[PDB]
């Protein structure tokens, strides 16, 4: 779990970079063989434990999960900086990547789509709010297998409650009930899926465009939602305004917009 920095190169090209730091692909030399890794690298100038501890959160998040649509963390390695090691998904996000292949067919987008709410299945059954679910945080390992990333905001539920109450606030992809209430649950990443489905049926284009986070609420708060993307498929776009259902209890579950995904892609296929 504590990897060893001796073992591990790092490319000097970036992957990605944000406010943390930087992503670089890697290899780690593990039992005998390699393995391709993506690194997250934690920028620190200055000590400032504080980003310190949010990066070993992630890690310890990942670490419990364990699911196919999922990225694997292989471990953290304290080296000349904090990193968090993953197994590399070398085809990247899937907002980029659908940005740059316009010729990829809807139902090569409902698979890559529904092995996400695959994932989120799981991390509902497993009690894990994403609070974060958006096409940037899904990566591909090919052009038909993709994996959730990202659990740098990833909040495991209390027993007792479906739950997290955040503090002061990614507005374009938070349910009413977070903008409202700060209250974040699997429904509230249902909602979030909602939003994702449609920037993967855009190709990855942004939603929302050119509208400040008060006028979404706004526009969300008189009933209103983005329009189908063009050439969606109509199905697709109807499982979208189910996702954005403004009531919690009456939205569905990750199970049953799962299961909704699988007839339409059983659908596609044999059509
Ligand atoms: C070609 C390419 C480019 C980029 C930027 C990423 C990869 N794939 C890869 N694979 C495994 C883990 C990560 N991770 C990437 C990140 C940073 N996230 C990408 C979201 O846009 C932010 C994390 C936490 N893991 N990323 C592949």
């Amino acid at each position: 779990v504590y990897l060893d920095r001796k073992l591990l190169t790092l490319e000097d090209k970036e992957l990605g970079s944000g406010n943390f730091g930087t992503v670089k692909k890697g290899y780690y030399q593990m039992k005998k063989v390699v393995k391709t890794v993506a690194v997250k690298i934690l920028k620190n100038e200055a000590n400032d434990p504080a980003l310190k501890d949010e990066l070993l959160a992630e890690a310890n998040v990942m670490q419990q999960l364990d699911n196919p649509y999922i990225v694997r963390m292989i471990g953290i390695c304290e080296a000349e900086s904090w990193m968090l090691v993953m197994e590399m998904a070398e085809l990247g996000p899937l907002n980029k990547y659908l940005q740059q292949n316009r010729h990829v067919k809807d139902k090569n987008i409902i698979e890559l789509v529904h092995q996400v709410s695959m994932g989120m299945k799981y991390l509902e059954e497993s009690n894990f709010v994403h609070r974060d679910l958006a096409a940037r945080n899904v990566l591909l390992v090919t052009q038909h297998y993709a994996k959730i990333s990202d659990f740098g905001l990833s909040k495991a539920l209390r027993a007792d409650e479906n739950y997290y109450k955040a503090q002061t606030h990614p507005v374009k992809w938070y349910a009413p009930e977070c903008i409202n209430y700060y209250k974040f649950s699997s429904k509230s990443d249902v909602w979030s899926f909602g939003v994702l489905m449609w920037e993967a049926f855009s190709y990855g284009q942004k939603p929302y465009r050119g509208m400040k986070g008060s006028e979404v609420t706004a526009m969300l708060e008189k009933g209103e939602r983005m329009g189908c993307p063009a050439g969606c498929p109509r199905e697709m776009y109807d499982l979208m305004n189910l996702c954005w259902t403004y009531d919690v209890e009456n939205r569905p579950g990750f199970a049953a917009v799962e299961l909704r995904l699988r007839n339409y892609y059983y659908d596609v296929v044999n059509l």
